[PDB]
């Protein structure tokens, strides 16, 4: 899965809103749409985060993860506001294939380590 | 262990690549020569490299930073940011991404999915 297409969304009125340059910039396509759409453009996975939580290490936003998971077949990468242990296993629940950590890890290399030996 | 992504946003100084955190917003202090080592060392599955002075621009990926980080490191790498016409993608693979991730210039053009996909 050589490709991937990364999505930064994040709520705008309610609706996630899919956004570009940096996260700076409201699309205006519809999160929904452009999940779909991209799958069907040859996307191999899909690195989607939230803008929100991004920084704020107080958990992904799985309810984003949910509403994403029905709509492709690819796997997911959850990314944006991993804090701790539990925000990487309620991913995972909902159905994210990986789980990306950065401001966290760099501050609690340990972290890394209590993740990938617990998965494996 | 698959599962487990570490994501690091980069940019030089100095003639030196650094780590930030908080959306690219808080330099570190890390060299980025050694974040690399030691996310390995760690355990992480996966890097998502990502070039903070690129995402955006659809200059092309920060091939320099890439064929850096490649040698310190096992691990697969995705590289991210800067993406924005189908040799980008093809220069980023032949400096050791494993894979490639765009934003901007897909939700742009959604066909340069398509041909990078198909070439795969």
């Amino acid at each position: 899965q050589a490709v991937v297409v990364a999505i930064d969304a994040k709520r705008v009125d309610g609706e996630f809103m899919v956004f570009t340059y940096s996260g700076k910039k409201n699309t205006g396509i519809l999160l929904r749409d452009w999940v779909v759409e991209v799958e069907k453009r040859g996307a191999g996975e899909i690195l989607l985060t939230s803008i929100d939580r991004d920084g704020t290490k107080s958990g992904y936003d799985t309810e984003m993860i949910r509403f994403v998971r029905p709509l492709t077949t690819l796997p997911i990468i959850a990314s944006g506001g991993a804090g701790k242990m539990e925000h990487f296993l309620e991913a995972f629940l909902r159905g994210a294939d990986k789980v990306s950590i950065n401001t966290a890890a760099v501050e609690n290399p340990s972290l890394i380590t209590q993740i990938a030996q617990t998965f494996g």
